[PDB]
């Protein structure tokens, strides 16, 4: 039917290809989109084609692309294939864009997701020329109904000179009412407002994004799917990880250090975090509440089993098949989900107030429990820090989860020294691998090392880590956090040189 | 005049030595005291004597010492001399204690200062046996008036099984009224209360610490001074740094990115700090506001002149001459100063809301602008992370300031890779050295490196840094954050082996 319920605005409809012409070379473009959900699809595809042609003619044509978080093939993919992004922030999962970044062809900075709005308002990315936002519908009074995500859309709408809306009939109209958009000052000029959230299920705003209709330069009708990668069905490794964490949660409850309903849960992006939620869907903890950035398949499964009552997040980040399931049952899930601005879902003040439990994956940790979430070998970007820092530092408990090895055992996820740090020791209390769980609360670095090495390291690597740690204890410059700088990054170099961290 | 205005509690007065007998081997002891101010004095000295005597006779006697932040010679100094501390948290500046930590004789973990109360309440440090708190006075209704700091005192009083109070007649009676102690839930069991501070000058609580008088096991009448590291007059390096920073502030104001009154300021303590505060006093600004951890000489000067209108902090950090000045004029200054619990002064929710400008020192930064504030060569502790993370991550602007070299030029403060990371790139926007100022806002890591190397690095190390960077750009595993892992920590190893980072 007609998703644009506002009669007057219907006069601004033009084809995706034409709307794309509003976007000029050098422009700073703010888009909707929060990891496989709610990003604009058709105007980028059309812009990507117009860029390729322009380059071939010798015309410069690149934008700065600021988003909520990751997008999808239609946006990051198309624009990277076309070589059309000179600067990208804050988060990406597209293979082609990742290649541009790691080749030095697209400049990239992975800001903390909860801070992006505030930094944009400050002017850190420059002046916003375009806001490109996907919508479920436009209301009679001109409200823009968001889709599978909120992200930074409200901020970009405020900041941008010109606005382009994509109304996507693929998105289930029962999405209207799911979002909560606050009109208060979260990320504007100080002093900011108090955000009155005191419970994860509390709504404090309205269902629509607000914009001056005068700034709307184009409206695009679309019917295209959010495209995310499916999740790995939990294997023996992921199930073991989930088993250790559930045991830990149970022990906390028995010792009265957690409620039996736990505390508001944040679950990070990726396969491992997701696998933990599949364990929780049939766990002994009832009346659970999510206060997360994303609701992945596993979180939807907790709402389905009823083990979780409600989930706050900024987006759905579902597999192609999970996205079908929620669509066919939108009436059920609608009342169990609240989608918020990402500067609210990822507000450290709110996270700490609620006492969230943070669960995040990781590339690697060193023996002292510093965590790399991003840069393989210290230099090659994977996805980005995302909101792992927003949550790890603000949480009641910060938990990191990973297989103890990677690349079929050729890499140890527990190393003498992390090649890049995203999360300092202070920001990580609990580590879980398929080998076991390290509880680091109240421990000095040397004490942390004993736990991590003994509980979490793979048997193939444990003796090597013990060997490093023992010689560091004897020979390190200082003994507070013992290191041998000649060897600290040698396992990484050994991998680069030989394809494996195992010695010859 | 009598400092103990509650008659009932007067019966609990006893000698320091006798009071110290209440503290047993293995006890967890929480004390008042925030860097050089307001820590207990006489009971720790007596305890240290008895610990040494026990040790000399083959008997173990050690405690876990949890504080606000740093203490002074009477506490950290004496107990470290006696080898009386098995675990220490969260911050120390005593040289003897630093030696115990770096030799592995005292276990140490430097928690974020704003988080210590919460983690104590969570039980991370174990059960508190003793709270040892210095007081200015005890009021008619049994309220405890703290002294030159608040720190974690209220939390420790709540948790401890038994309480010892030191009533210190050296501390000015007019300190009564300067503190703001909240009974709200800042660091207790979730869900926490909204901390309703919307102005730096806002009081939310009352002037006294509260404790059940039945837990008070001993009261000690004392008369001993706070001891802090002496006043360091700004050298040419510090003045140059302050110069670049003030020019930057001046520029932001002229571009309308800051008000002429700037934003609430958090300043560290250091040679640079004093130069910055002096520049601020002379600069083209007005109506300044402090929302910091400490109040230093420079703030008092601006409060006196009217350049600063109010200063919020958890503690004083004054030279003996400034202490003299405030001791004689406590009536005037107490109207301009608010001393808060450190879980409030260092609350990320409040820091972000007020939009604080954070200015902190550092050991070193790598070329990508990751910051080490703590661990020389990655293994030798200096002081601790303190509140630098609380502020850096939560601030409107995060600035790090340092001489571009250390150890008389034999160490470069800009290195290929930091040997330990306290503040990731995402947490540092501005760097200032005596060489110049790097503004990193909106930049990718490679862009950050070009700015840091060109603006901040010492000319003597610049060719070496640029050489590393150029070769990494050519050879690094990925090009997003280019490194040569064979060389990354080689300058540190060169220092360890030869005493300088320079080759030939
Ligand atoms: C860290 C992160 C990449 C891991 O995701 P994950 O699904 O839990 O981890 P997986 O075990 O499934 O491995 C995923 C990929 O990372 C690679 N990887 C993981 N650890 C690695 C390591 N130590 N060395 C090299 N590669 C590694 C794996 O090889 C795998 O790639 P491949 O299948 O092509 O070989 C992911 O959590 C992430 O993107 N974190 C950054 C954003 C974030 O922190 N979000 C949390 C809050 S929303
Ligand atoms: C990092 C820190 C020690 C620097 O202090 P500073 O006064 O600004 O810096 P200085 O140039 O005066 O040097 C201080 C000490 O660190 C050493 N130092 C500084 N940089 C160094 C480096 N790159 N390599 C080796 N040593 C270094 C100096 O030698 C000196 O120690 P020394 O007496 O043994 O010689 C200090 O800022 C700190 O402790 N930060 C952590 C806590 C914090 O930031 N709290 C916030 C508010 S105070
Ligand atoms: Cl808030
Ligand atoms: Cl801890
Ligand atoms: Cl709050
Ligand atoms: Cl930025």
């Amino acid at each position: 039917t007609e998703r644009i319920r506002n009669v007057a605005l219907r006069s601004k409809v033009c084809p995706a290809e034409t709307a794309s012409e509003l976007i000029k070379h050098g422009d700073v473009v703010g888009t909707s989109g929060f990891t496989g959900a709610g990003y604009p699809k058709e105007v980028p595809k059309a812009l990507a084609q117009r860029m390729e042609a322009a380059h071939d003619r010798g015309e410069k044509y690149q934008i700065s692309l600021i988003t909520g978080a990751a997008t999808g093939p239609q946006l990051d993919g198309e624009l990277a294939k076309a070589n059309g992004v000179y600067f990208r922030s804050p988060f990406n999962t597209d293979a082609t864009m990742r290649n541009r970044i790691n080749a030095g062809e697209t400049e990239y900075f992975d800001n903390h997701l909860g801070q992006v709005a505030g930094r944009a308002v400050q002017g850190n990315y420059g002046k916003f020329n375009i806001a490109l936002v996907e919508a479920t519908a436009i209301t009679e009074d001109g409200g823009i109904v968001p889709t599978s995500s909120v992200g930074n859309s409200q901020t970009f709408l405020n900041l941008a000179e010109k606005v382009i809306i994509e109304v996507n009939e693929w998105q289930n109209p029962m999405l209207e009412g799911i979002h909560d958009i606050w009109d208060g000052n979260v990320s504007g000029v100080p002093t900011r407002d108090i955000v009155p959230i005191v419970r994860a299920d509390q709504r404090v705003g309205g269902p629509v994004l607000r914009v001056n209709p005068d700034k709307i330069a184009a409206i695009v009708r679309t019917n295209d799917r959010d495209r995310n990668a499916p999740f790995a069905a939990p294997d023996e490794t992921a199930k073991a990880i989930a088993g250790y964490l559930l045991d830990f949660f149970g022990h906390e409850v028995k010792q009265n250090r957690l409620p039996p309903s736990l505390l508001p849960l944040q679950s990070g992006v990726g396969n491992v975090a997701n696998a933990v939620l599949e364990g929780l869907k049939e766990g002994p903890f009832e009346n659970l509440v999510g206060y997360s950035e994303v609701i992945q398949d596993g979180m939807l499964a907790m709402l389905d089993s009823g083990r979780m009552r409600i989930a706050s997040a900024s987006s759905f980040s579902l597999s192609p098949e999970a996205a079908e399931e929620i669509n066919n049952r939108m009436d059920f899930f609608r009342s169990k989900i609240i989608l918020r601005q990402q500067d609210v879902s990822n507000s450290p003040g709110i996270i700490r107030r609620l006492g969230c439990i943070a669960m995040n994956g990781m590339i690697e940790a060193d023996i002292y429990g510093n965590v790399n979430s991003t840069r393989v070998m210290g230099s090659k970007m994977m996805n980005g820090i995302g909101g792992s820092g927003d949550f790890a530092r603000s949480s009641y408990l910060s938990i990191f989860l990973s297989p103890s090895t990677a690349k079929g055992g050729k890499i140890s996820a527990i190393v003498p020294m992390a090649a890049h740090v995203d999360h300092i020791m202070q920001d990580a209390q609990i580590f879980v691998t398929e080998q076991g769980l390290a509880d680091l609360r109240g421990l000095s670095p040397v004490q942390r090392a004993r736990e991590i090495i003994s509980k979490c390291a793979h048997p193939d690597y444990r003796p090597m880590l013990q060997d490093y740690f023992d010689r560091a204890l004897k020979n390190s410059f200082g003994k507070h956090t013992p290191h041998l700088l000649t060897e600290a990054l040698s396992w990484h170099q050994r991998f680069i040189d030989t394809g494996t961290m195992l010695p010859s």
